[PDB]
């Protein structure tokens, strides 16, 4: 078996036990990753903690130089990395190479954003006359050791987005990728190893989350937990963090609200791209259409037609719709599909599953009584919900426990802004599908979708604290 | 004669000579103000300069308290002050009490904005590794003595908007109101006298600009010149400032661009209010309408009708259209009117002048060959210029030497934003008339409309410099 | 008994049950406060949640006006409130009126800071060329309902510091004061009632934390938990918060690091004031002195002498040392004293307790083996720990689980700055005692001393999130 | 003769007439640069104005890529460029290569600082209730065409420091190097040509300032003048700019204030390095020592001794002291030396001139009556002025018409900060010589030393304006 190793204190280490990884589309063995023991996790953390002071003592520009080197290596190796990633998570080849390119971009951008971090000088005389000579010189400091946890759908990009902002600020890292995506995670580690960051500054941890997951999070060496994944795990992490800071990006059931004055063709095009990209396996995917009754029939017909042009098949063929991550997930999606259909929603597409490959399906006239109106599928199934007012759309949208992003399609901008203000989400996109992008923009979820604000500069701010030095001028 | 005095080094001083001021509407004598000599100007400046160190030595909170007190005195005396102001500049009574209230508002806002001025800490390590222990502690400092010069149309407001931002930062002020408005100016000075700011911190200068103007500006005591007035004087101030910092708020020929999808009734209403407020004697007034041909006839008709609803008459009666500030001004407006008429423009309203009271006029079919298409009238005359494309509208708009603000009336917001990027102006108002409005918002002009950025925090920033203290941490 | 009521949805409500409050110094009964039931807590939250949308819909300026009005009432009532406060928490009368004045100040500052909150515009083109016309318009929004919990040592100030930053931003409040201080907290509520903030916008909750404590925190209506108090409770709150945002201000064991070149008289004076203020019942008190051996004897002598000049007695008599909050507390302190003494520490002052009034004690030759070297007493006892190097002082300082603040006394500033960087605390005061002081300055603790950054603007930032609206310019 | 060409609208152009350039140290011909006609200047400007809209239309990221490319070429050719720069301005070889490296750094830093420029969203509701739904979306825009003028002492570095901040923001450039330094300036142009910036975006102008100088500055195509040079020329530019924005970095006579508690060795080392670097031809050089009488003799001795260790000779030999830029300059410097000597100052070094190579001279006991007390020499001559108090030092320091920077040598930092606040300079360095670096730090002069703030981000802000888009949310 092709045995991958964790990167720990500047060395590559195998564990006594291993986890075999297979390609979700083909079933072919891809290799194995170590199933670390708690003692091995202890050594990672002790290694990072010992390296943190010297890493922090370096100048910002030196830390940036290291990150830029990592990003360069990723650019050079985008085809190598994308080829494996594509197979590991059944993501289209081109899309996987793209994920790597975006990872380098984020890493470069963080290096440069974090190198310009500035402090502030506050005046005691702003608050009290007797303190007019007292000033506070406030500078950012790292929180310490960051634990970064990435999800299967972007095992590399959503690791980089946490890692680089943490590192530029002087924090050290322990990176835990998802098990299905742990090889891609270790391929990312290679870049950090080749770049030559000092030993202990960047480290990886592998093993089943269901077995070492609580241990890595509960560990007292961890000063900050930065996680992307399911709402269920994220809730547990919230509790295990206790009073430690956290960044959580979790599930979504993003609504796309369509008013009577919408450009229906632009709406359908965006809805299709956002709903079906990566077979619906995105947190920010359009996951429910709240369309005013009067334009529904026309919009639905455009969606239906565009759904039929989606290619279906294998990762290597760059199909729009690839097989889902695993059996469990495809099973859960099919149950949601059956529930909708059994309850009487109107399927505009054929219901078909072959292995873990579910064919894209559109359900019209979905009601609040159907599971599919609420649950995040993470499969290529889209419900259309007909509404009779914008007030109803807002109510249905906000009734969700999720609040990541929303899309509003209309030609009435000032009104779209007024509706945005009422939507319990992080980001509202006007006349475009929802998306995390562009990476400098804030990325956050309301309610059960998240805690903390991401996007580059916000991640850096999240993973630093402040040191105030106060003195009197003579 | 009721003889007003200047506030100088905490005392009220008369001069050897005086200028009699008369009410523009009734011709009635209002009072007289001193006609200062160059030596008296010298004394104002030497007093201010002497007081500056101790005024800067106060805490921000102490300066803010003085400022809030001034604002409170203004609120208490709004009727007293607005009554005289109304008579001094032929401004509607209610509008004049309104100018005083806005002055108190700007003053209070500036006090609280300026008290929260923060500095920054920069890292040597952001730029070079060898300087990682070097930091720069950067704090704002006043420029010193500010010369504030207000125009006739807002003698009190456009004085407070310069003074309060100047003073909160620790600068000292020498305020020169316009001659026609100097009494109002001196009434404002009373508020500062009663608030009890230390002697020399705030002072006034009176005399004819055409005689002491160059002297007060060229004086080497002055560290900053903040002026609102004609483009003509503004240009001379630019040259006489030499390398000293300046704030110039000059004229405008604000265009109101009307697209085919505009809401015509809203457009007309905003156009009427913006073009005719204070008989068009505002820098930010809507001064030319660039309207798409297809909707022109309809929009023209609406404006015509609303023009007839405008009241005409005296200040005490709160008429919309009051007599112009002076003969010269009315004579200049009549010249533009005749040039447009004699060139073929269609006057939809009756051309009539009685004394200095000119009746509101709407001119249609104004071409680029007419003076009125370009020159700022400072009178109740509106030109309508029909275009056949947005591109044409943009070209014409930008062909002006002025560039204060523009209005865009459309229901296509993203396009409005795209257009706003191309307009050579400081502020673009979408579906609203142009306006200095909301004093916290930036206020600036491109090309011949200004230098520097106003609006509260921007004024504060303009009238402060920075003092950087660099040292190495051990 | 005088039976106080809670302010709930615009009404003053009593509960079935009540808790009787007694003066700690005299034992006299002060009155009673309600002991709310879980259903009454539910009513408070349901009322707040209902009032929130309309409170948010107001303009910043309107919410600020409400806040200023509250602070005005507090200034008017400072003696009435300080009188009771003094009795309820055995705080010197002048100190008590002072806390109320500081509260009004914090409230006004927050109103004015919060009203000026600004959003940002981010460019897609900063990150990717293809997104050059995409922009993000990011504005702050409230989190919703904030649960504010104040401690006994500043029941009113540490309530206002949470309340106003919360309300200015558009959040609603549920304030729970400490039981011993609940009357004072309810007196604060009177001001909010008189100010006339809409019903449900501001509400109080009373009851023993040990009984409704978890219930109020765990309630799903609460969107943010802002707490000051013990580290033990803070930890539990962190766990009960799950993934909801929190602000925790907990214990401290602030060290005062004295170098050989220190100004011993200045040092001694600051050490006395910080250590003994309010009988050592402040989170930020100087709690351990880490003095270089060579200057120890001289410094210790100066402290010893100054301790003897402290007044001991009742609240009404503005004594420096008042009786401790309760018996339990004084018993805890006495156990620390006995442990130090039994272990070999040299008490330079007499050990004496009468009721709950403990006389100020100076322990010299304290070792790391003594409980007093580590545990926060919250009583008038100061240990002196002699070190032989700055490095040692840094080690011992950082060895603590607390990290609120630190003092450094030296004439070598650049070195003091270098030491500050290494100290695991929020704020380092150079040549001054530690202090939350100047409320505009950031206030935070590292390690077990806290979570989140307080200080006005920081609290506002903490209790708001962002809403990003993204669109493409055409 | 090696004929250099100007880079204009993407082409390399010769002029009818040329200027021959000779090496200041050897007298050897170096090459010739064009002597442009007013018409050729007109073509540069028309070219840039035409290229501007399309350069602005690019994304920030694309403009940054071009700049980064330019920086890359400069690094690649640092020896080639430094070799000629060294010869052209008689700057030591390594120092010349060092100037090129610093230019690449500044270009890269500006590229990345500029790409992250963000806008602001202001709320009408902060100022007035009625305007609660109105917001201002404020974004930076370029000013248009920037005229950049560099000085002989850093013909390349002080070109790049103006050019890159201008270009990243979307401005176009016309670069006029100094005549003595025009070759190096054209070498810099080569890197912009090789980077492939579109035609007209970056252009050069060569000719004698005394002949086309006023022309290039008065030209109405120029939207901003960014100049580093003599105070004499800078004053004329101030006037010629009229109301157009400017950045002026002029002369300095930086004082190094030495207190009784100074570390005399560190003080002498810094004084020697700052005063004699590049033979005193630096705006930020230490130009006058204001030393407390009691430590004077000891400091003076240290300086005297360190002055003798300075190498004197040719550029190619990397001598500390090289020949001055020209005869006129060395003649001027000699006159200042003679005045000081004739007036009775104590020369601690021999007075010696061979060609234009003046040996480093230290004059003690300099009195306010000597020209050398006040005039900026731009030669290797240093006056020591003895004082009896810090107040006297401050008075003598501020009595100068220059106020670029100051140095304070002391072991009492809080006092140094109090002294800094009083010094009329832009930057005060504590226990270090004055210097423009690090380049992210602000760089500005008070009084006759400058107008505007430089240092990377400040340069970017100076050369951009704001476009405000106001609208009402529905
Ligand atoms: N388009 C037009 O024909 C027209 C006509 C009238 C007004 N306006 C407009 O009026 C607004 C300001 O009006 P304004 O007539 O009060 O402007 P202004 O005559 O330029 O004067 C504004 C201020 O500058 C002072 N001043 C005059 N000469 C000066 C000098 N040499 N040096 C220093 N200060 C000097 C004035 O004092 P004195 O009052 O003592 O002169 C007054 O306080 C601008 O928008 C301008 O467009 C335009
Ligand atoms: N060094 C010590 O051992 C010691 C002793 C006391 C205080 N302190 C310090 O003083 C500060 C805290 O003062 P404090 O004694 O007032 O502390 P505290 O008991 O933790 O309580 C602070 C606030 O939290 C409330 N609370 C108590 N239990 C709660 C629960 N389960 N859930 C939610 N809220 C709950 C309290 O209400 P109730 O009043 O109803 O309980 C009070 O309002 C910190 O420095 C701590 O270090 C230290
Ligand atoms: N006080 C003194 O007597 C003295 C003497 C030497 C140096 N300095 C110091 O020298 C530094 C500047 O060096 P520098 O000698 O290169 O200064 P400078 O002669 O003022 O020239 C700086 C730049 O200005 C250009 N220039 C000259 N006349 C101009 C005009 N009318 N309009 C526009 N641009 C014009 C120059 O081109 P050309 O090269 O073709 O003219 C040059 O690139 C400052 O620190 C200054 O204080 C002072």
């Amino acid at each position: 078996t092709k045995q991958y190793k964790n990167y720990v204190n500047g060395e590559w280490k195998l564990s006594e036990n291993e986890i075999k990884i297979y390609e979700p589309a083909s079933g072919a063995e891809l290799g194995s990753v170590p199933a670390m023991s708690t003692e091995e996790v202890d050594y990672v953390y002790a290694s990072a903690k010992k390296a943190q002071p010297a890493w922090r003592a370096l100048s910002y520009i030196e830390r940036a130089a290291y990150l830029h080197k990592v990003a360069d290596i990723l650019m050079r190796d985008k085809e190598k990395i994308g080829a494996i990633l594509s197979k590991e998570v059944a993501k289209g080849y081109k899309s996987a190479v793209s994920e790597v390119v975006r990872t380098a971009e984020i890493i470069n951008y963080a290096a440069e954003e974090g190198l310009r971090m500035e402090g502030e000088v506050l005046e005691g005389g702003s608050f009290e006359a007797a303190s007019k000579k007292k000033i506070a010189v406030v500078r950012r400091e790292p929180v310490g050791l960051v634990l970064a946890i990435s999800p299967f759908n972007y095992p590399v990009n959503l690791a980089g987005s946490k890692i680089a902002p943490a590192l530029i600020a002087g924090n050290v890292i322990a990176f835990k990728p998802p098990t299905q995506g742990s090889i891609s995670g270790l391929l990312l580690a290679e870049a950090f190893a080749e770049a030559g960051l000092p030993a202990g500054v960047f480290n990886t941890i592998t093993g089943r989350g269901s077995e070492i997951g609580d241990y890595i999070v509960e560990h007292q060496a961890v000063n900050f937990i930065n996680f992307t994944g399911s709402t269920g795990i994220g809730e547990r992490i919230g509790k295990m963090a206790g009073m430690r800071p956290i960044m959580l990006a979790l599930g979504g059931k993003d609504s796309a609200i369509v008013l009577e004055d919408a450009d229906l063709e632009l709406t359908a095009k965006n809805i299709i791209a956002g709903a079906f990209g990566y077979s619906g396996q995105r947190c920010t995917a359009v996951k429910r259409v709240l369309v005013m009754e009067s334009v529904a029939d026309e919009l639905v017909e455009k969606i239906r037609e565009k759904v039929l042009a989606l290619t279906i098949g294998n990762p290597e063929d760059d199909a729009d719709i690839t097989p889902l991550i695993d059996t469990k997930s495809a099973d859960y999606v099919e149950g949601l599909i059956n529930d909708a259909n059994d309850k009487g929603a109107t399927a505009l597409t054929e219901i078909k599953r072959e292995g873990n490959l579910i064919c894209p399906i559109l359900f019209d006239k979905v009601t609040t009584d159907m599971r599919l109106a609420w649950e995040e599928p993470f499969g290529p199934v889209l419900p259309i919900i007909r509404v009779t007012s914008v007030e109803e759309a807002i109510e249905i949208s906000n009734k969700s426990e999720y609040g990541l992003q929303a899309s509003i399609f209309t030609n009435d901008f000032p009104r779209a802004f007024g509706i945005a203000e009422q939507l319990e989400v992080g980001t509202v996109h006007i006349n475009n599908k929802t998306q995390r992008g562009t990476d400098n923009f804030p990325f956050l979820g309301a309610k059960k979708s998240g805690a903390g604000i991401q996007g580059v500069k916000y991640s850096i701010e999240a993973m630093t604290t402040v040191k105030s030095v106060v003195f009197d001028i003579k």
